[PDB]
């Protein structure tokens, strides 16, 4: 068992079932957001397979800016033409700090028997920059018995243009699957609003 995954849409919901399937929005989106907000997510919808799990929390007008100020510009980008192919995964940070310092992370792949790829970042967040302090890619399973394990490369960056932090991996997941080894070469990126 030799399989190769990519940085592609997904062709399930179930694939990497936190993250909406492009051109979708999961229905109680709609009842936290503005139209002219939902419409930004409906253009962002189109390159980025997006978690909306930073909905269900109270995000103050500061933040509020931040995600929408972002988005506005991504989406202005696509717009022109120059975000014209698919990405891959967003997710929005949440407010929680300690100039800001923070943790966000980022499932880059889940194999549908259960183990998964994730990439965790800590940096600091301010007015004009934001700074890369510690970057992780790990392995791990719902299911004892996997013994995951992840050999290759990873990078984390930050985009200036798109104001995202980039974490991508470039490897080989290998894990038990009772008596037969699962070897899947892993290409994904995973984009965060800081």
């Amino acid at each position: 068992n030799e399989d190769w995954v990519v940085n592609e849409p997904m062709q399930s919901f179930e694939e990497n079932p936190e993250y909406a399937p492009l051109n979708t929005i999961p229905d109680w989106v709609s009842e936290k957001v503005t139209p002219k907000e939902y419409e930004l997510w409906r253009t962002m919808s189109s390159r980025y397979e997006i978690n909306y799990s930073f909905l269900k929390k109270d995000i103050s007008e500061k933040r509020k800016k931040e995600i929408y100020d972002c988005i506005n510009n991504i989406c202005e980008r696509i717009e022109k033409g120059q975000i014209n192919k698919y990405e891959g995964f967003l997710n929005i940070a949440d407010e929680d700090g300690t100039a800001e310092y923070k943790t966000n992370g980022c499932t880059l792949y889940t194999h549908s028997l259960g183990p998964y790829i994730k990439a965790a970042v800590t940096y600091k967040k301010s007015d004009d920059d934001v700074t890369i302090t510690s970057s992780s890619v790990y392995t791990g399973s719902p299911y004892l018995g996997n013994d995951p394990s992840f050999s290759g490369a990873s990078s984390v960056s930050y985009d200036k243009d798109k104001k995202l932090i980039a974490a991508s991996c470039s490897g080989t997941l290998s894990f038990k699957d009772g008596s037969r080894k699962v070897e899947v070469t892993v290409q994904k990126t995973g984009f965060m609003i800081p």
